[PDB]
């Protein structure tokens, strides 16, 4: 990229990772140490509404559970 706006674009991708595990276990924790994932701590936001949502749907749909 270069610049502009950001509409829940990163999360949509990030989540997928933590789901498929494509990303190491430590990397996740590091995400919080990054500014791009500031909403992480926040809850009354939109960017955070995905990481928690997209994850709930991505977690249930896919691997065995039930």
């Amino acid at each position: 990229g270069s610049s502009g706006s950001s509409g829940v674009g990163t999360i949509d991708q990030l989540v997928k990772r933590v789901i498929e595990g494509s990303l190491s276990p430590k990397e996740r924790t590091l995400l919080k140490e990054d500014p791009a994932y500031w909403f992480l701590s926040d809850e009354n936001s939109l960017e955070y509404k995905y990481y928690k949502l997209k994850l709930a749907e991505m977690q249930r749909s896919g691997p065995s559970s039930g």
